[PDB]
């Protein structure tokens, strides 16, 4: 009767199904997979990447960046929604091969430094290669690259450093306010009386209000289905996409239902 | 045709077979498994741990420490042979639950900081929870805990920070010089013209001479079979144990055979 | 006309005036200087240090710990109010010479990692030896050492990771709720429209309410004069000491006065 | 009688005397001060910086980079001789304002992480803002940027991670092998029986032989006077410049003289 073997982080096959760059606005592109969002913004002074998905997506992201005419050293910045394995996986590998810098809040930085290990809810079950944060950003701080300003909005809940990024692009000259909000889910989390996260409910509730107030005309999420995006249908991907209110209102109802069943 | 799934680091079942503390000398104890060495030294001022094996061995090591009458906060120091997954696995978890400090050279420290990721030979295939080094030690530096002096001897080869630790204990009053030398193997390594390790052959050859010169009366290795230790037979474990010369002489012959076949 | 020379962080002479351990409660002791608070709590399972002052106070703190009958390896934990040079200075040196662990929130951890450099308000003017955080604590998390429970209360303002620690001791059997609240000052800070800290006013105001609500019978601050403590008079030190309300009410009035004059 | 005040790292005024870019070869430029070497190499794919001097030289280096027609985001790499305050000072500030990556060996990386604190010989007397190493390089590893290959040669002595960088440039079409060797001095070091550096003499002696064997036609050093460079005379700067043999032969004679007087 020996000690058990290590277990690998296995996900759905749709999370790893590669797709070609699907255009969102004049400057924003989806270069991830069908069920994992990885946003690429092209400016005149370089490129900015928002999330990257699973650790084995590094080569696929570089192929799509080459498809958009972007060299590795043209990726100037890497922004994260939250530092979990299915979103900040290839960050370490992408920093070594692109010469890019990662900006994240202090809570996302410390979790990125230990590669998702010692997670508040998952422990060491979802460990990915660790990376370091080059620039610590605060709540409401503006990050400007090539004229495009990225505003951070702290929405702690899924992780203590969960962050929503808001910027303004164009839809053929016509401006558009895009909001890439992080997840509001608590899969298997202990909400009531968690010794590792005592103020979790206060952070989740306040984050529900933060998402509703974001300046947004088109919403995206790290998991496209959570905001009713269908990356696999191309042009009609944003057809049934939700609003900030509907996304936060739906996520809050299932949080209170989960909170209610947890008390029983 | 999606991207492949992550693969877990699977080892032989004998590496995870727990055993009770097997006494080596008056103060040194083997508290690991049958095929993974984890040494515990008990002093009057606390305990010192040398290696820990696989990441899922943390609880087993604490159980054997409790069996020897050692509290978690009595573990003062954690010494490493080299920072690979099958030897420094539970180091991060053991630091959180014991209040111990880790001493290692700069090369072992940087590899421990990124949890075995970006390995020179294995890449990201063997990633374990990352840990930090509290004290950077140099070649030949003496680390003293409770009167027992631990002398470090840099033997780079398997890893750039591979280290052999030498201390003197007692066999019922009679002193004994114990040498815990690291591995001299290169499993699947590219020896000739490795762009990640140009001076690898020079480091391996010089490390072969360093092991032969160690002051030793009883030799141990992170893998007991590499020094002909048989932990599963109790008292007769050190029966056929090798010497420093025989251990370095045998490891060098298979290095030159591997070097010869690699050129062809 | 060459570039200017480096300038050292000089403080008032009263900040560096050493004093003997002044007893606060049955287990809490003041072992710092006359104008810099460094609290020592003695339990049956080890000692806990709260702040340490200037970097050159490391030897003085160890002398007072020896005066209280505490060995270096008996210091189990180091807690911080905020990671500035005049409070977390000797933390790096104290970790090397005591075998202690440092617990701090993510914001205090990242500032401690870069040794106070790249400060939001002071830049690189107040740099001290860097240290690492061993345990990341969340808001409201309980840290227990030897039965004495330390509850953290995030009060961001002076620094993004400013923290107040609350524990219950005894005054000769009679229990007492002691609250070690951090500073609420903003010396020379830009409050309105600070690009490095956009939500500073919201954090300061909410921290004013957090201090008023702390369970406290005896209040202490990193600077004793800020809470009307007079360490230099021994027994009568806590004579004119303020309450949580009076301390937060006074600090808020001068914040609004500073905010008013800044707008003009 | 209070504790002493902190002391700032003061240097000679000639170390901080700014100068204009002085051309060395077709691609290598000196953009530091009169007595502190900071080399800039311009390629078609970006720029590479070798050392930077004192921490307050960051703005001056960027001004000279702008003088050479190099944008901040065009600085791709920062290479270090050794991680002391008078050579890796502005590295942290230059990483934040240029988007560059730092490559260094493990020993230079760990010393850069703690900002020169806990020095083997100087303690905490020369602390500078800490920085992180993005890429760990090994002995003899080739670092290529824009076609120009930089070969690292470990020469431990002044610091455990002292490194000499060798690359080949052109003198108007005519190739030239430039070697930027680190210092071989031991100012006030304890050579014989240093508990923090037991194998120091073995490292110094072997580094003396490593410098003599470097492929070099024009030698430079972090301190120009150490290799008989006179940056203040423009074209005649390399007039009396030494060779690799003469530089290592002279440094070894004063090492043995220092070693001889230390024994007495
Ligand atoms: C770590 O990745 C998530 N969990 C898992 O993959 C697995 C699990 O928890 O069942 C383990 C997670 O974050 O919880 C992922 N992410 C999200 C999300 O981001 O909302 C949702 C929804 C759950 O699946
Ligand atoms: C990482 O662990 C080792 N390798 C493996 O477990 C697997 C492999 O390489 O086949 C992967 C390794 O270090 O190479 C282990 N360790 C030793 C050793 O320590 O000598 C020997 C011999 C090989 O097995
Ligand atoms: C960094 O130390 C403080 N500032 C200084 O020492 C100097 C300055 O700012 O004038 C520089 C600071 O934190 O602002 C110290 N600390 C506190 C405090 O902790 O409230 C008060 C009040 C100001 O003096
Ligand atoms: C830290 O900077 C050096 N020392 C000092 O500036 C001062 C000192 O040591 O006297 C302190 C040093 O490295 O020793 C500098 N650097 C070199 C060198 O690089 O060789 C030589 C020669 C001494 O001066
Ligand atoms: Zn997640
Ligand atoms: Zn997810
Ligand atoms: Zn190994
Ligand atoms: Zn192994
Ligand atoms: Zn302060
Ligand atoms: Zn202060
Ligand atoms: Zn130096
Ligand atoms: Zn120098």
């Amino acid at each position: 009767a020996p000690l058990p073997q290590l277990r690998a982080y296995t996900v759905d096959a749709s999370w790893l199904q590669p797709m070609a760059p699907l255009q969102v606005a004049d400057h924003t592109w989806q270069i991830g997979t069908e069920d994992l969002t990885a946003l690429l913004v092209q400016t005149a002074e370089g490129a900015v990447l928002l999330d990257g998905g699973m650790p084995q997506m590094a080569g696929h992201l570089l192929d799509n960046m080459k498809l958009r005419g972007v060299a590795p050293q043209d990726l100037r910045l890497i922004l994260l929604s939250h530092a979990h394995a299915d979103h900040a996986g290839p960050v370490a590998e992408l920093k070594r091969r692109t010469g890019a810098h990662v900006a994240a809040n202090a809570e996302t930085a410390v979790l990125l430094a230990r590669g998702g290990s010692n997670d508040l809810h998952f422990g060491d079950g979802i460990t990915y290669p660790p990376a370091s944060a080059d620039r610590i950003i605060m709540d409401g701080e503006v990050v400007t690259v090539g004229g495009i300003a990225f505003t951070a909005h702290f929405m702690p809940g899924h992780t203590p450093g969960s962050t929503a990024w808001t910027w303004t692009d164009t839809r053929d000259g016509k401006p558009v306010r895009i909001a890439y909000a992080d997840s509001l889910s608590a899969p298997g989390y202990q909400l009531k009386g968690n010794p590792r996260y005592p103020r979790l409910i206060e952070d989740y509730k306040r984050s529900f209000a933060t998402v509703r107030a974001l300046p947004c005309d088109l919403l995206l999420t790290p998991h496209p289905g959570a905001s009713n995006w269908n990356y696999a249908v191309g042009s009609k991907a944003s057809a049934e996409a939700l609003t900030c209110n509907a996304y936060a209102d739906a996520a809050e109802k299932k949080f209170d239902a989960q909170l209610a069943r947890e008390t029983a």
